[PDB]
């Protein structure tokens, strides 16, 4: 599959991550990201993807080495990390029919996993709509733990 390319923002207190949220098939809450076009460098889809979808745009703070990295039934998704962002800040995506929302959400809250249904004797995972944010929240709670402390 094509790989997608997007960004982890965190504010200034390392606490809070900005999710968004889609439509449809996108429908619940994940990190801004899209599919990488011909010929475009891995920095640059990333950016336009998040700019795309926020309004804010990260080129002048994205970190070549500070990313989380992904490959979900083989296709590879690419997170860049972007701390320090002001939760003041005012985001507006211009594709206003992809994006219903876009929020704060505290790290520490979100699941790391999805549950099981093993109260019902029933195989699977219950829905949850962080579904597409969970992958890469143990490996950033990890990363943020090295880089920061
Ligand atoms: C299958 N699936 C994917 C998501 C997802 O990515 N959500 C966040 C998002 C990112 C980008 C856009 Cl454009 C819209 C929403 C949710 N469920």
């Amino acid at each position: 599959g094509v790989p997608t390319y997007g960004a982890i923002i965190l504010d200034e207190t390392l606490e809070n991550v900005l999710l968004v949220q889609g439509y449809l098939a996108k429908s619940g809450w994940g990190f801004p990201k899209g599919k990488v076009n011909k010929e475009e460098a891995p920095h640059d889809c990333a950016a336009r993807e998040v700019f795309e979808e926020t309004g804010f745009d990260i080129k002048d703070y994205i970190c070549k080495d500070d990313y989380i990295e992904l490959r979900i039934n083989d296709q590879l998704a690419r997170l860049y990390i972007i701390p320090g962002i002001p939760k003041d800040t005012k985001f507006n995506p211009k594709t206003r029919r992809e994006i219903r929302n876009i929020e704060w959400f505290s790290i520490e809250k979100l699941p790391c996993h999805r549950n099981d249904m093993t109260p019902k004797s029933k195989l699977g995972l219950a829905p949850n709509k962080f579904f597409m944010a969970i992958p890469f929240i143990r490996p950033l709670r990890d990363w943020l733990s090295r880089r920061f402390g």
